[PDB]
């Protein structure tokens, strides 16, 4: 149903929420993006579930534990372990974060011109792509794109698409597929293990790799186990497991479900590639050793990475989200659905009826959330989607979406009504927010740091 | 209404969650007896509010500040400002818990032969006012012996009786008032500043010494806040200060309402008898600057008090628990009234009305709620209220409970669902709980580990 | 030799020395009793080792993982096997510190009028005796009461005095022997495992009790191994194990040996005496399965006290003493000898031979160590020995010493040569330390907190 | 004289203690090759002082303050405002250690087929230069080539050379000076005030820009207070201050003098380029408010830089590693002089001048010194240097050397003492140490996996 959280409290952190007057001078001192609030001036913050998580005891026990040392670390040892057993793959290369493997993987595996294949885009990983020269190709299917079509497994690969790009290109002009487990910008929406074969039955007969995002796999796996026929029955582990055995390698950003604060890997079953990997992380990260971590966020992370393979956790995990976009639901708010591992997706378009997408309604709506309740959200629509690297104009997604991201295990069912509740208050008079225009554009990754104002 | 937690979680404390056929087991090799589960099998416990809050970021800051000096640790100057701030007591004597200060204060404020004079009384408290020559006399007003009267600030003393006392014993054979807040016994209830005011117009007109037993005195002070006239515009700390402005003294369990796991203090006015707790303090608990705690230790209690004076963070302590007896009450279920400060108290005499008090059915009630939820409570009945060992009868009991204590911070609401919906489901067929029998009764402290079977 | 510290430096505080002018003025401030300085005043805090020791980076992961239940805490099983399988005892009672131990032993085994004897006294064991009507009587050999007499294993007792005792007073008149393991005022000094065996074989014969003080039994086990023919090939853990085999129970404060900076124990064989000793336990410390203690403590005295068996670490301990005695005995500064396991006893008779006991001169030294070096030492002679309970009278110890001693795991050779170096300097104008009387005299364990002046 | 730790021990690190016959298998299973040794088989490990140290009791207080926010975090403010005070740059940006600030830099920077000059370099540092474009120049005085000479500040900039370079290439040409504080490649050389101001003077008269390399910039300003002419008067933090007065920005690497085990930053005073370095550090670190760092991480590291403007440490950091190199050259072991701020360079060639260069000396020495002590040590000679992939002949270097880096706060002089002890044994039969050979080699970071036999 919705179950009670599977862990008790050991240590909290005191919020606070500052009347609306303040609220409103800090959102235009922010340039009314959110990500230039400061978490002081936040009461609820579910700006990302990415490295805002709780740590358990045990986590914290080995925090205690870190072997700081250049090579050689207890830590290392134990993280490098925990992921062979767990994902199956030969080799690890620790980074420091997602977009540090994102940065190696891109450089090892993408000759200038090659096409790169995934289901949606997503905002680094396609920026490492196409900075290392090569063309984005989304191969999700439709479905996908469409905010309210409730049907199960919507991250799934279309083969048809990934069939007629082979025909098209020709295999050795495709670098390799890029699988990401869930699927954050349609909505944390899963990937069956039916598609993962498929993929990989069709990939292999090519010749082309398959690398994963593995960056919300336990969500994934869990939406495995609660809905594709034939896996009641198995443990999250055994399904986890099974998903990496259908890929050649993966990028984890650690900071999302392997439950700690900071952290990331690359793994890949390839010698010569593990080999050119550990050059190249020296450069970027640090030794092969650490990866640009201290000693004891590799032995958090290898705590944090086999915590999430109970069941109960991650059960609560992603039924604690569903709550809120039920109660949201209930109330008529329109969101993406179905709901997914991570977070809330609000359409901004259905909320912001009265404007065009040209006037940034998800940005808009981020920031009237901020002034009438105090809760942090981010935009996923057309300011995070950035331009076309060939025309100059906007990307256009058909996704232009509120995102409230539910950090793991922060937060409690009493909270998700406070979230709830002043988002209904908002939907009553959803005609009073304004369209917005850039004043300072970055020129690239616009959405972190972009400064707006009202039309 | 019924308030979100005014913090989020900052770390969490893991739990196995075991079913109920293995919970079924760990009770039986328990003997029935809920003192004697293991805590690595227990899912909520709610044994007790004692020694079990969880600390904030900020305490556990302080906890790697331990100055561990024996003499003069910076962490006992914090504490000594923060106790002298906020309770406006001249001096204060550290102590390891609320035992420890009652073992002093006993021993410095009690001539052999005097009375001590209370609103009923602690179990540790009067043991140590009767071990060193005292007659306990109770005062409290007539309704608190009234578990289903529904009445505001049921700790109150009855003046009349203290009077009457002072007339018929004489002010210079009572050593002290001993008033506690809350009142524990009639489960948890408070009392009003007028009383406290009254008290000390009493017995200071005859020269007689009030001490409080201070251990769940913020709770006190909320439903002052709450419920007394006057008081709406009064912070918890003004209300707290005014509190203690009519005693002589205190001694407190900080693993109550400090929000620690250990610690507690002596306060008092008279430069002699702080003179002579120093002096005796270090027979018992140790140096005057640690009194048998950790440096680290009083600075977790030092910076805890001050914590739990804030608002939001008592209201919520207290509506958390006001919510699992409003959920009780309203299905149905037999409890003590009005609901107290940290604990709901179920009426297993009302509960298991088809069996007598030598079938146990608080203890009873108490295996079948682990059973079929993994709550431990804890049984207050005939059991815990031992054998005459000279007749060698039950103590009977008017009150047979069962207690829902619930530690500061550690649980959410879903959790108090989890207490109140298998308390309810085993309601709706309370004719099948079954009586118990002894089959290992000790001669002492008996609820300890008694081990019980079916009848 | 001088052994390196077979750890490494995990985490470190500040230290710090104010002017000499500053310090003259805390000294009479602090009525010219070291005990009643400020921490954050001292430079090298040598007042005594216990509860100041360092934890480990494992004693600290498992700080994290405190199991705070009320009953059934992982913490405390963990101390209870720990202790069972490391000094085999049959049960354990944890007390918040070795005094609270003390306590309860005296009042479970002690008949008014009945004898102890011990292997010279302690000032809260002599007390605890006294105050349950014991009459001590001190059967170490009289070695022990020679400061300058180097002997190996002082602490023995003389065979021939136990034997008078029971000739004179009948067995049945013994409430028990104390033998403490080292021997404190002694100077640290060890007891052979051929003087436990005899204590044994006599005492047993007679019907005759013998509990351990084991407060500092590690220290004692590397004197065994290191000079005691036949057990220099035996482990520390083995030694520790077949001393206690010789004991019918102990008191142990965890604050020395156990590596910890709180806790303690009590542990027995006898059946009856443990279910006595539980119905006390809750009346001054706290419930039997925690007695007083966090979890998280009782963890650390569990992980600590098998930490202290490693063969390195306890013989860098001793010989990191043994630096400091044999570089103050080289330049001739006089010192009880042999050097003992936790402290150097400076000799004050010898260093302030211009001055008479009934002057303080060992207390009067402490206060110009700290003047001239601002490092804090602690008396030990004729104020800490206290007034005979019979007479009024000082008790007249042989020994008048000051005490440099040593915390465990926290001070470097540096550290010890820069205390050399100042006591050194301050020799050599011995004659300008001027005698004390009392202003300000506690009636019991004066020295804690007595105020003095210049004579 | 070398001074005692201004610090005391709070926490110790674990470590095994495994005699020289298991040493030696440790050894071999390593194939002889100190980087792939177990940590955990390490007793004393030199083997860097990046991200080694050891923290403070507050450091560890602010461990516990994360703010875990993904943007607007307290710790970051807390960082910028501390580096801001002490470092004098208007802007900056945290990076997760100095290599991700020095790729940021480098293509903030640089214009392809630009100068980048600098007194001498380091192997990150260079690469981002060349990888970007640049074409390095080593601008150092040419003593610092000489590595038995023994003269201060080795580490200045030639002005002759830089104003040779200006002229032979122009200005506009020349993308900026880095200079390093301290000079690693010569021993870990101070550079002087004077010689900042003059390369200062004379780039801001051409217009050139100079970007610091600031990772050991304390231990430089150690090295001015004790022996530039006219600093004697000044605080280390002062000295700090004016040197970065002369600097247009500098990348930093928390993990050597900011005390920390992760972190690093880049700062600068323009707003433009400022502006462009948020814009970049979202690829490849993250928000210029955690910059790939926890949020602890940017607390720990604002902590740890303002403790590294204490006097008493940083004097007793460097002379401590000075104690070393005396204590070494003392008995005739030959170093490269003077002793850096931060290691001892052991020149292998001369130690072991009765092998030749193709047999490996340094990295046999070091072999040796751990079978011999438990030290852990760097090969910084051929095995290092790499292999030319065009020829197949391995790159020669001048400097055949074993480093001996001391991190910060986690050794003592007792721990120094076994170090040199036993190279100086080793030195007195230097001739038994006897030549490597490969048996595998990889293509690449050669050094990190290579393994060895005995020739
Ligand atoms: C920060 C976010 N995402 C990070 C992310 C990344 C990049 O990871 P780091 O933030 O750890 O670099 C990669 N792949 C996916 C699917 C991700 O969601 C976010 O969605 O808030
Ligand atoms: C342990 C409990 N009571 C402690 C207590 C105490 C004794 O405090 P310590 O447990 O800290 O000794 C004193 N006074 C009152 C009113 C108390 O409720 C309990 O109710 O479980
Ligand atoms: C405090 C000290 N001694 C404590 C002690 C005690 C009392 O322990 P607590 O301080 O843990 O109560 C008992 N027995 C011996 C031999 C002791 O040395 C000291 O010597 O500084
Ligand atoms: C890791 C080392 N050096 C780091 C370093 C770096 C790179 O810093 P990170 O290791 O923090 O990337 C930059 N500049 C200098 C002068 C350095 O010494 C070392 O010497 O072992
Ligand atoms: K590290
Ligand atoms: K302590
Ligand atoms: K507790
Ligand atoms: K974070």
């Amino acid at each position: 149903n919705y179950p009670a959280e599977p862990f008790r409290i050991k240590s909290v952190e005191t919020v606070s929420m500052i009347p609306r007057d303040e609220r409103l001078k800090k959102m235009q001192e922010a340039g009314y993006n959110t990500f230039l609030l400061n978490s002081k001036d936040i009461y609820i913050d579910l700006l990302t579930d990415s490295g805002t998580n709780a740590m358990s005891d045990k986590q914290w026990a080995g925090m205690m534990m870190g072997d700081e040392a250049y090579a050689g670390s207890e830590n290392f040892y134990h993280l490098e372990r925990t992921v062979q057993e767990l994902f199956g793959f030969k080799h690890i290369v620790p980074t420091h974060q997602g977009r540090g493997a994102e940065n190696l993987l891109s450089q090892l595996a993408i000759k200038p011109g090659q096409y790169v294949a995934g289901n949606m885009y997503f905002t680094t990983t396609r920026y490492h792509q196409e900075k290392n020269g090569a063309v984005f190709v989304d191969i999700v299917r439709d479905e996908a794109h469409d905010a309210g079509l409730n049907i199960a497994f919507k991250g799934d690969i279309d083969l048809k698409k990934l069939q007629k790009l082979i025909d098209e290109k020709g295999a050795e002009n495709i670098a390799y597929i890029c699988l990401a487990v869930t699927v954050n910008l349609a909505g944390g929406q899963p990937v069956s293990m039916a598609n993962m074969r498929a993929v990989r039955e069709l990939t292999e007969a090519h010749g082309i790799k398959v690398f994963y995002d593995a960056t919300r796999c336990v969500e994934n796996a869990y939406f495995i186990k609660e809905q594709e026929q034939g896996f009641e029955n198995k443990s999250i582990a055994e399904i986890v497991h099974e998903m990496f055995s259908y890929a050649d390698g993966c990028t984890m950003s650690g900071k999302k479900d392997c439950l700690v604060n900071i952290g990331g890997f690359l793994c890949m079953n390839d010698d010569e590639m593990f080999s050119s990997a550990k050059e190249l992380v020296v450069v970027y990260e640090g030794m092969p050793s650490y990866g640009g971590l201290a000693g004891r966020d590799m032995e958090a992370m290898a705590i944090g990475l086999r915590e999430a393979m109970q069941y109960e956790y991650i059960e609560h995990r992603v039924k604690q989200v569903r709550y809120l976009g039920d109660k949201l639901k209930a109330a008529g708010v329109p969101i993406v659905e179905p709901v997914g591992g991570h977070a809330v997706f609000l359409d901004a378009r259905r909320f912001c009826e009265h404007l065009t997408q040209d006037e940034f309604p998800a940005q808009s709506l981020a920031a009237s959330i901020y002034v009438e309740t105090g809760v942090r959200s981010m935009e996923r629509g057309i300011i995070s989607a950035g331009r076309n690297n060939v025309t100059g104009e906007h990307h256009r997604p058909k996704l232009e979406t509120v995102r409230l991201t539910i950090p793991r295990r922060v937060y409690t069912y009493a909270h998700m009504d406070v979230v709830a509740d002043g988002i209904i208050k908002l939907y009553q008079h959803k005609e009073d927010i304004r369209g917005l225009k850039f004043i300072y554009e970055p020129k690239q990754l616009r959405f972190f740091t972009a400064r707006f104002d009202y039309i």
